[PDB]
């Protein structure tokens, strides 16, 4: 833990130094450096560099102005290396990629990507890290959802290093499934010589199972580079303090941070705030109920957000742009989890699925129909398993949210309970 | 459109002239002419005439009095013809029939009619126009629901002009189904020589499918004759203005109209108002949610309405009757539709049917069970089709309600969302 | 009815006299006699006696003190007999047993008991009288739920008087099922020579059916002995007045009664009050909705009650105990029923399970999916029967709750409608 906190704090420190350096090169004010659109452009440059450029926004003469600068790719690479104490440091790079992936996840639905690959467009929750490149980092591999892995594999199905890349990806997906039966199917997908339709069909099946028997997907709170640099500049030593991507650290950092965004005339700044908050804590596919309780204000479904994407296209004019503070804080914090919830065990149940009438009174007599009726090789075993599962089944027993004053996470608050972010659109009301 | 508005306006004008003429013959005051019970009796007379009579109510000496008048059937027919500029005009007749059908639909459940025909009494929504005679008008044919058509066909199943009447009715029903598979079954019902049990069974199946893959049924706002006559009298020329049964016209007319009803001692006049409002806009089987949003006050389920039927039986005494204004106006208007909603295409989906846990917190992990589990000749094709459908699926995309000031329907209001009128009774809580 | 009221009033009178006598022997104050923990100890003594003892609590010097007294079993038996006018009176004994069973039902889940017997722990509602001994009283037999009977039979399955006891119990269970098909299966369980796995499997099946096609289980309001004794002492003659276990009597008695409970530091006295109220009226497995409407304050699920059991273990110290009034009254009363609700007939339906769109507006088009899709030897007959049933189906038509002033139950109040008491726990949110 101390050693993990050490190396994590080391990469965040590197990103920080880089960002400050990059902010001096462009002679940006501290406020301008803390504009999310400027941070993304800087982030994109160091990612693309591994000439390059993008739009950079300045507060000139009372109005927001856009400049499209350029840098030699060799120069950026040198700047990144030297901010990371000589080392090539690919970890900090993929950390900024996962941040970008989390924002993509929160902003865009990729139904067009899903349909081309023959997948159901209702597989959002499975699609964490879909915009993330194939053969990403180890952290990138961990952060990718089950569906992302299924999608990547079908693209493979549609030069014997192709074989190892196919088997590596099969194993990534396998390590994510929490039931042996799901894992055993992945073996049958992997053990195939010349994979094709049977494997394709198997992978579509596995993705569906992962909507109920959910896979183990990592979640890492990853913040815009401006947040880390800002902290480094202000006198915070991530190497001496350590740092965590799943503990209290990122919540505490945002609590001591102020990020800005360019805002269009039609846009609600609070709705922009929610979007970037969601992205920051990898919460695009979380239950809106828990996201809300944690944040302390309602986390509204995508379709009821009066906001477009963070990035301002070159198409639109800057004279109508204003700049707003992004509200990225929270009432509570909570540990980010690798788990997909309970899928295994099924040790008893303990509950009530019907009533026995005591009083002679006119009413309906409620009962849990799907559960009662439920009780009436590896493919059918999975069917039987997800037929047993209930939406009412509780996961993460005993685990709760925490006060921001609760550094060591000593006193869990268990919340007494609209769930789908991408559930509210012109085709479907979920 | 101009030509449709022309001929519609022509028939409504005819009904109007007729009603005014009929109101002079009986020497009724304008208020008395605008009593819904008097209008129905006049409507019934001209329908029956194609001796006849019914109860007519007058305000005599501070109390409501009932008289049972009679007219020669030849005389009524002459009055109807001459109000319709010579022409026999059967259109205006069936328009008053559809008005009556709409009121029946709103007032009475016909479960006894359904059970005799071997149909499920939960097929309300399918039963628009059931009290309407077989071999009605073309408008009457259009207005009839899928179940009505199924019921009429089973009565046929239970003189070779019997064959053409059987095939005509099969084709009516066919033109109402929006999926080819449903249509293809109707062909198999029609192509049968000596129809019997197989056809009966097929028709019961088709009616069930029409609860999910809903048929295209016309909806026409049809008002008591007193409303048209009142408008004609007051100086509105339906021939010069044109008129529509599905556009803004009937809403606008009711906005400029005042209709009365006789009200029993136990009755809430607002609940009477809702009933006749529903009937007026053919809304008996509409989602109560949309009916409400349109009207602007709650449209309550049948079983929670403190009201009996509009018509006062000869059995009951007039000395306890009062007269109340019927509130038949609306906050908004909306176009009446022929469509049964989306049944076809199924081009992708776009939505979210599960969550992926981000935070280690105690909760249930929601998922859309029926949808996820769903994926695990013409009869089974239909089964497969309605198994794909979801209650959450959106129809009439982009289409919305309108302000009464919005004549041309330029600015649609899309409403941000108890659905069943006949769902709340002593046997069932829906 | 008069004769039933006679003998019931006779046994309650007996329990009363006994309790008063028992209260004098211990020289308890009237307040102390009306402490629920003292009443249970006295109740337990007369039950165990058919040396014996238990904890008795006194108000000594401003603090609550515990004494563990002992009595010769012969002496208690003599006291019970002589309070019941010579007669051995086993009825009053089983009445106090059913009271204990009702409290157990309300306090403890017996999932551990269920899993050992191979039953689903979600069968709470079926488990009325599970803590009640096998071969109880006739009243005890009547009060036992379907699952209790199934559990008792499997324990038999796991000395030819074993055969008669097996067949007697089969018949008890049979008389509880309201459908012939369920009854016919019990015949097949009973007609078995050397019962085993097939019978075990059949009994698990029958219990599941009883969650939807619910069995006829008696419900008897049974009160702590202190309530009866208190009434006898104060000048109420149950023999002259008669008494009922299912009519208004027990509600009226509690309305004129004051019972106390020892309360732990962490405990909410209102939540203790609910628990003992539930037990009193055999309402552990009732719909919380009806329990609430009757009582007039919310009847909260088990898991949201800030209270442990009524009985204070010898382990814990008395110096932190306080004494609180138990609120055991009710806004309304309602007749306790033998019925399991409608399971038979299925004469038509009358309802609405879909809508037909009238207005061109954007929305989802709701429909009752499970009901519509439903329509697409004795084991499958039962499957078919419970597949027809709907949670929305109404039982006890016309029957309602009553004002406490309504002795003769003349004016039923039909309530316009969280259902499961044991539905809200760390594994399941129901
Ligand atoms: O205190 C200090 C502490 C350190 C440095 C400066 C100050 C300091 N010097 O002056 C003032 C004034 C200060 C102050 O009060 N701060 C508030 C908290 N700040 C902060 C905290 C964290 N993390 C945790 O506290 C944490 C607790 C458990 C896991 O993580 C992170 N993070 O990245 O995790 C980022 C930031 Cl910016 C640092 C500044
Ligand atoms: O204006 C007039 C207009 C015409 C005649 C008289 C007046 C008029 N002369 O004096 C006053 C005062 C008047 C007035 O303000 N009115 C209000 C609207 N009235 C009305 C309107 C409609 N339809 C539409 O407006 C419509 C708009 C788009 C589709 O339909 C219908 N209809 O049947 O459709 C019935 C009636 Cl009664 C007519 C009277
Ligand atoms: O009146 C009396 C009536 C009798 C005795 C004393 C008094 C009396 N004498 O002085 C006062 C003052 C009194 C008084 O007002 N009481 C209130 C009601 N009380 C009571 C009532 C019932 N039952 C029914 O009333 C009932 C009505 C229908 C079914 O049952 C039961 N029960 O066991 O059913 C237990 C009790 Cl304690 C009796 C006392």
């Amino acid at each position: 833990a101390t050693e993990i906190r050490a190396s994590v704090g080391k990469m965040i420190d590197g990103i920080g130094r880089f960002y400050i350096q990059m902010c001096t090169e462009l002679k940006l004010s501290d406020y301008e450096g803390r504009l999310i659109q400027n941070s993304l452009t800087i982030e994109r440059m160091v990612l693309s560099a591994f000439k390059t450029g993008g739009p950079i926004y300045r507060r000139v003469d009372g109005k927001w102005r856009r400049e499209l600068i350029l840098y030699d790719k060799e120069e950026i690479r040198r700047i990144w290396r030297q901010a990371n104490n000589g080392d090539d440091a690919t970890a900090g790079l993929t950390h900024m990629m996962i941040w970008h992936s989390n924002l993509n996840d929160a902003t865009y639905q990729r139904t067009r990507a899903l349909v081309r690959t023959g997948m159901d467009p209702r597989m959002c929750s499975l699609m964490q890290g879909s915009t993330l490149p194939r053969r990403s980092g180890a952290a990138g591999a961990a952060v990718k959802g089950v569906g992302t892995m299924v999608m990547e594999l079908i693209r493979m199905i549609k030069g014997r290093r192709t074989r190892i890349a196919y088997e590596r990806m099969c194993n990534i997906l396998k390590g994510k499934f929490q039931t042996a039966a799901q894992r055993t199917m992945v073996d049958q997908v992997r053990e195939s010589r010349n994979p094709g339709n049977a494997e394709f069909e198997d992978l579509i099946f596995l993705a569906r199972s992962a909507l109920i028997l959910r896979g183990s997907v990592a979640h890492k709170s990853c913040l815009p580079a401006c947040v880390y640099g800002s902290a480094v500049a202000s006198g915070y030593d991530f190497e001496r303090e350590g740092y965590s991507l799943v503990g209290i650290d990122p919540f505490r950092l945002l609590q001591n941070s102020q990020v800005y965004s360019l805002i269009r005339p039609n846009e609600n700044p609070a709705h922009k705030s929610q979007l970037v908050w969601m992205a920051c804590h990898s919460a695009a596919f979380e239950d809106l109920r828990v996201s809300s309780f944690i944040r302390g204000t309602k986390v509204v479904p995508r379709g009821k957000l009066s906001t477009r994407g963070v990035q301002i296209a070159s198409n639109e004019n800057m004279e109508t742009m204003e700049s707003s503070t992004l509200e990225l804080r929270s009432r509570y914090w909570a540990i980010r989890t690798r788990s997909g919830g309970n899928t295994n065990q099924q040790r008893a149940s303990s509950g009530q699925i019907s009533i026995q009438p005591t009083f002679s009174v006119q009413r309906n007599l409620p009962f849990d129909r799907p559960t009662i009726m439920a009780a009436f090789d590896m493919r059918t075993e999975i069917i039987r398993l997800m037929e047993s599962a209930r939406p009412e089944d509780v996961s993460f027993q005993g685990r709760g949210v925490f006060e921001l004053s609760d550094e060591k996470a000593t006193s869990p608050i268990v919340p007494s309970f609209g769930s789908y972010f991408f559930g509210d659109n012109a085709e479907e009301y979920d």
